[PDB]
């Protein structure tokens, strides 16, 4: 519908597949070459769905800070026949607050999904399902089930993407420059 959707639809229509694992469809960004993320909580194994494509998994690493806390952010390599375009350029290189974002979904439920969520906060700390976890964004849309892997952009850039909420408010987990360095 205007500037923000459009930087959203950019990001959707190249840079998004259909995840499945056995915890269910998720939406998974691709950053670079085979590489993608997922939200840690979808237990990643050796064999994943993409696009209902039975691929080997080549590596999957759950990401933790230095005090050695949840990011919730789980970095996967597919072996997969082609690359994704490279949108490492859009990824900020610091924690920030933003102003208008979107959530974009495309599941089989889900698809052609984006959702004005407004404000972003820098939260930082969430008690995540239980787990203590850090690089919390919140926006305050009531997210439901179905919408995890979600990717958080605003117009220029990816800042995250959707891990959780609570009916009041949604959680991402925050996407950064340096965790997709080669």
């Amino acid at each position: 519908m205007g500037p923000g959707f459009d930087f959203a639809q950019a990001i959707m229509k190249k840079n998004t597949v259909i995840a499945r694992t056995e915890k269910g469809e998720f939406t998974m960004l691709g950053v670079y070459d085979r590489v993608a993320v997922i939200p840690t909580h979808a237990s990643v194994g050796e064999i994943i769905y993409i696009n209902d494509v039975e691929t080997r998994v080549l590596d999957a690493c759950a990401l933790r800070d230095l005090t050695d806390t949840n990011l919730e952010i789980t970095i996967v390599k597919l072996d997969r026949n082609q690359k994704f375009r490279d949108i490492r350029h859009f990824l900020p290189r610091c924690e920030d607050d933003y102003n208008d974002a979107v959530l974009s979904v495309h599941t089989s439920k889900f698809p052609n999904m984006y959702i004005p969520v407004g404000q972003v906060t820098n939260y930082g700390f969430l008690n995540l399902g239980g787990t203590p976890t850090h690089r919390i964004l919140m926006y305050n849309f009531p997210t439901r089930a179905g919408q995890c892997g979600g990717v958080v952009t605003t117009t220029g850039k990816v800042i995250g993407i959707h891990v959780g909420g609570n009916g009041a408010q949604g959680f991402a987990a925050m996407l950064l420059h340096s965790y997709f360095t080669d």
